[PDB]
């Protein structure tokens, strides 16, 4: 699998993460992210990719070794941590036939798994928008309370 690359971009309080929705199989809500180009270097992918997703370039923010990365099915996700870009920031996707919309979510109320249906004596796990973001979420939370506390 092709490895992707972007970004976790919180807010001045810490409490808030940005989330972008897309269309399709894409259709919910994810961190902004995407599929490195031959001989492109990781940081340069995650500031490309969030640039065409969000209108914000990255690029004089980045720290190298603070990020979070994920195996999803052999395919490697990687997403630096960005924090401290304030709440009214004007984000505005390059690709609006890819992005549908672009939102601050608390992180304390997104879900870190998605829900059964042993109510309904039924295997596998009900639809939720988030699916994509979950993923990030528990190791995001454990990685704030080791740095900031
Ligand atoms: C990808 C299209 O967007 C959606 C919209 C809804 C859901 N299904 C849910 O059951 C749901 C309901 N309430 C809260 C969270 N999720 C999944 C994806």
């Amino acid at each position: 699998g092709v490895p992707t690359y972007g970004a976790i971009i919180l807010d001045e309080t810490l409490e808030n993460v940005l989330l972008v929705q897309g269309y399709l199989a894409k259709s919910g809500w994810g961190f902004p992210k995407g599929k490195v180009n031959k001989e492109e270097a990781p940081h340069d992918c995650a500031a490309r990719e969030v640039f065409e997703e969000t209108g914000f370039d990255i690029k004089d923010y980045i720290c190298k070794d603070d990020y979070i990365e994920l195996r999803i099915n052999d395919q490697l996700a990687r997403l630096y941590i960005i924090p401290g870009i304030p709440k009214d920031t004007k984000f505005n996707p390059k690709t609006r036939r890819e992005i549908r919309n672009i939102e601050w979510f608390s992180i304390e109320k997104l879900p870190c798994h998605r829900n059964d249906m042993t109510p309904k004596s039924k295997l596998g796990l009900a639809p939720n928008k988030f699916f994509m973001a979950i993923p990030f979420i528990r190791p995001l939370r454990d990685w704030l309370s080791r740095r900031f506390g």
